C-alpha cells in the first residue's frame, strides 16, 4: 500500500565550515524502483554525486543512496530533490550544516 520514498538527508560528519565531509541522500520503501534523487546546492544539482545501485528489500520495495564529497558552506542551502510516480509534485529535502 505505502510506496513512497522515505527520505533521509544528512552529512557524515556534524557540519563545520571549510572541513571535507560527505552529505547524503537516502531513500527507502519506494516501488517502482524507478526514482530521481538530486543533491542541490544553492539551487542547482551538486557536482560529483555517485549513485548506488537500486537495492530490494525483503517488504518487496526499493531503495538507493545518493553521496557527494563536499565542503559545507556557511550562506549556501542544501537539499534533496526527490521525483518518484506515488509523488504527485517532486518533494525537497532541506538540510540545515
Amino acid at each position: 500500500a505505502d510506496l513512497t520514498p522515505k527520505v533521509q538527508v544528512y552529512s557524515r560528519f556534524p557540519a563545520s565550515a571549510g572541513t571535507k565531509n560527505v552529505l547524503n541522500c537516502f531513500a527507502a520503501g519506494f516501488h517502482p524502483p524507478k526514482i530521481s534523487i538530486t543533491l542541490m546546492k544553492d539551487g542547482v544539482p551538486m557536482e560529483g554525486a555517485q549513485y548506488s545501485d537500486m537495492s530490494f528489500n525483503d517488504d518487496w520495495t526499493f531503495q538507493r543512496l545518493v553521496h557527494a564529497d563536499f565542503t559545507p558552506s556557511s550562506g549556501s542551502t542544501y537539499a534533496c530533490k526527490v521525483e518518484h510516480e506515488t509523488l504527485k509534485e517532486p518533494q525537497v529535502y532541506k538540510w540545515d550544516p
